[PDB]
């Protein structure tokens, strides 16, 4: 019932419906290229298949793994379809493109999407799937299911409402917005694992979920844990039904074990089937128990330490993570994986002198320096944030980080300064306490995103030093890259500052990004351009994009 035919087991357990949409998922981001129309002719030949399966597993092919089977789907349309089944696939995952050379879409009136809507519905939900898929090849497959649900209901919704597009606008542009900021996200799950390993990964999870679990004990933040890993191992890895199908076991699992685990998922755990995993995902951290002893007694000033460890290393520091978690929310996961290293290091050395008690017993002092870091390095970017405002403190970065590494690409340069800018509007609203996880996690999403941009076109030996080193050390160490000094300026083209009749059409927003743009490449070309230099082109820049437009002359 499990086991004799894989296609078989998953679409049992997850029904048609999301069987075919994950499949459709999965060809998507194999496949960037390849049109809408093949790609659900595959997944209805593969759904027809998987039937009968169901109906008799002993039948003809039932027995081939998944792999097998959608590789060898896909390769009836480049040189991995010529490898066996293991290293196939990973030549696939190795050909996924992070910037696709695709257009834009363009969202059409709301008229015309609600009419589309009514005319298929069927189709109207598989383009967006296809669309979202096929632009962000890594996206978290069952919460791009939870997204098309909310796309669904969206339309089913307004196109009803009395104003259509006063109704749908608003809810299309935070879905956007939760897409992208989503995508993003489980990029870095899937970049740590892929480029760092399992056992970073866990200790990744071990620390989270110890801060949002803190009530817990060691071995059920374990077991969640290893199950996670195994989630967003098959996800990253292509196993999308898996993937799926073990997520929600996690889910039914956490909701049945409120008591040992939350007092914070009565209402999640209340919900549908997708929006429960959506909302355990982001449920708020628990209460922390009172009268948690401290670290010192078991970690730093007993006899058994050396002893402890030795028996059991990833144990017994695996232990201590989860303890010094579980005891700091307001702590960045970054930071208490940076701790968790400094005491690993430190037991490594001490428990080989001579005298291991009085060596590492100074252990926790060394953290003070550690934690100061990045409170200091928020609370100077909160206050520039709030002089300048966001465009103000975005441009401040632009000019900056393009005089650093001017080789970047300016769409690259355009979209990470932005991204790293937006830390200010999303995080610099909460008090100290939670400024720190905001801003540091999300600077390791943002950080992120440029290594991931940056590897698919390297320019520069410098970021790629910082991408491929530690994982905690990345924003200390793209912060420290200093100005290049022997790049040569480019000769001047007139061509990317001339400006058409067609930048008035598009949205403020767009108008806000193409100046960046312009500035971006106006530093490209005069490296050494002082601060009033710029302001004087950007101002004027500005002043003639609102005039050659408020004046009617095309
Ligand atoms: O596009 C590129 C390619 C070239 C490049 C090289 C280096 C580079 O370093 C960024 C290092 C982190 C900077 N943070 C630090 C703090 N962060 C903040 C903002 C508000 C609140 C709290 C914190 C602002 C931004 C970026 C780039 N960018």
């Amino acid at each position: 019932d499990a086991h004799k035919s894989e296609v078989a087991h998953r679409f049992k357990d997850l029904g048609e419906e999301n069987f075919k949409a994950l499949v459709l998922i999965a060809f998507a981001q194999y496949l960037q290229q390849c049109p809408f129309e093949d790609h659900v002719k595959l997944v209805n030949e593969v759904t027809e298949f998987a039937k009968t399966c169901v109906a008799d597993e002993s039948a003809e092919n039932c027995d081939k793994s998944l792999h097998t089977l959608f590789g060898d789907k896909l390769c009836t349309v480049a040189d991995c379809c010529a490898k066996q089944e293991p290293e196939r696939n990973e030549c696939f995952l190795q050909h996924k493109d992070d910037n696709p050379n695709l257009p834009r879409l363009v969202r059409p009136e709301v008229d015309v999407m609600c009419t589309a809507f009514h005319d298929n519905e069927e189709t109207f939900l598989k383009k967006y799937l296809y669309e979202i898929a096929r632009r962000h090849p890594y996206f978290y497959a069952p919460e791009l299911l939870f997204f098309a649900k909310r796309y669904k209901a969206a339309f089913t919704e307004c196109c009803q409402a009395a104003d259509k597009a006063a109704c749908l606008l608003p809810k299309l542009d935070e879905l956007r917005d939760e897409g992208k900021a989503s995508s993003a996200k489980q990029r870095l799950k899937c970049a740590s694992l892929q480029k760092f390993g399992e056992r970073a990964f866990k200790a990744w999870a071990v620390a989270r979920l110890s801060q949002r679990f803190p009530k817990a004990e060691f071995a059920e933040v374990s077991k969640l844990v290893t199950d996670l890993t195994k989630v967003h191992t098959e996800c990253c890895h292509g196993d999308l039904l898996e993937c799926a199908d073990d997520r929600a076991d996690l889910a039914k699992y956490i909701c049945e074990n409120q008591d040992s685990i939350s007092s914070k998922l009565k209402e999640c755990c209340e919900k549908p089937l997708l929006e429960k995993s959506h909302c355990i995902a982001e449920v708020e951290n628990d209460e922390m128990p009172a009268d948690l002893p401290s670290l010192a007694a078991d970690f730093v000033e007993s006899k058994d330490v050396c002893k402890n460890y030795a028996e059991a290393k990833d144990v017994f520091l695996g232990m201590f993570l989860y303890e010094y978690a579980r005891r700091h929310p307001d702590y960045s996961v970054v930071l208490l994986l940076r701790l968790a290293k400094t005491y690993e290091t430190t037991l490594e050395k001490c428990c080989a002198a001579a005298d291991p008690h009085e060596c590492y017993a100074k252990v926790f002092d060394e953290f003070k320096p550690l934690v100061e870091e990045p409170q200091n390095l928020i609370k100077q970017n909160c206050e520039l944030f709030e002089q300048l405002g966001e465009y103000k403190f975005q441009n401040a970065l632009l000019v900056r980080y393009t005089k650093k590494v001017p080789q970047v690409s300016t769409p690259t340069l355009v979209e990470v300064s932005r991204n790293l800018g937006k830390v200010g509007s999303k995080c610099c609203k909460h008090p100290e306490a939670k400024r720190m996880p905001c801003a540091e996690d999300y600077l390791s999403v943002v950080l992120n995103q440029l290594c991931v941009l940056h590897e698919k076109t390297p320019v520069s030996d410098r970021v790629t030093k910082c991408c491929t080193e530690s994982l905690v050390n990345r924003r200390p160490c793209f912060s420290a890259l200093e100005v290049d000094e022997t790049y040569v300026p480019k000769e001047f083209n007139a061509e990317t500052f001339t400006f058409h009749a067609d930048i008035c059409t598009l949205s403020e927003k767009e108008r806000q990004i193409k100046k960046q743009t312009a500035l971006v490449e106006l530093v490209k070309h005069k490296p050494k351009a002082t601060k009033e230099q710029l302001k004087a082109v950007m101002d004027d820049f500005a002043a003639f994009v609102e005039k050659c437009c408020k004046a009617d002359d095309k």
